[PDB]
């Protein structure tokens, strides 16, 4: 299907590389035309999984931070859409790790929520902030503490993740944890410190947002 009014962008999405080769040397200022999204090659390269192409637009020397209009750079998409090497091809070319889009969101927002274990590393290991706020104020580990992306939750907090930063609504990643009673990623947040005790905007404290045996079993793990 089309996604682009400019042809490069085509070529680019749907992996037509001799093709976008054989053109964009015959005109070198196609590699960085806008197109309605306001998107070069790069970016729908970056959505489809087009690894060659990409490195191919690369090597020449395209921006690799430009953003498309709702502010989703090249890592952006790549991290979102679960491409390992592209995102390791992006970091090599220094990509911004801790870019935002509109949303405030960073790739590492995006490698946390859809469970891009490897991005989420190589992100991190490329000196992503692990405590980025989105407009919600919220963390990859608020996302991967109530989803409970327990693998995510290890890699967040082995790279010096916060677990007692509040979102807006108040919480912690401990309170999401609870509240959707997920039992181990609730132990391991408190384990490593995350307090049972600070409290969200309705007076409410992660054990009382708890349910069941959870709730003061956190209180038998760090008192008694």
């Amino acid at each position: 299907g089309c996604v682009s009014n400019l042809m490069v962008c085509n070529l680019a999405y749907s992996g037509k590389l001799e093709e976008l080769k054989e053109s964009i040397l015959a005109d070198k200022s196609l590699a960085t035309r806008t197109d309605q999204d306001s998107r070069t090659a790069l970016h729908w390269a970056c959505s489809a999984g087009h690894t060659e192409i990409v490195e191919f637009l690369l090597q020449l020397g395209v921006p690799v931070n430009d953003k498309d209009d709702a502010g989703w750079s090249p890592l952006h998409i790549a991290a979102s859409a679960g491409r390992d090497e592209i995102v390791k091809a992006l970091l090599g070319k220094g990509a911004q790790v801790n870019a935002v889009n509109q949303n405030g969101c960073t790739p590492l927002h995006y490698a946390a929520s859809k469970n891009r274990h490897e991005i989420a590393v190589m992100l991190l290991e490329g000196g992503a902030n692990p405590d980025a706020k989105d407009h919600y104020e919220a963390t990859a580990m608020h996302r991967a503490a109530a989803k409970g992306n327990l693998k995510m939750i290890h890699i967040l907090l082995y790279y010096k993740a916060s677990t007692n930063i509040q979102d807006t609504e108040g919480n912690t990643p401990l309170h999401l944890a609870c509240d959707e009673e997920r039992v181990e990623e609730a132990k391991l947040l408190v384990s490593q410190g995350a307090s049972i005790y600070i409290e969200n905007k309705e007076e409410k404290t992660p054990l009382q947002v708890a349910k069941g045996g959870l709730g003061l079993i956190l209180k038998r793990m760090v008192e008694g």
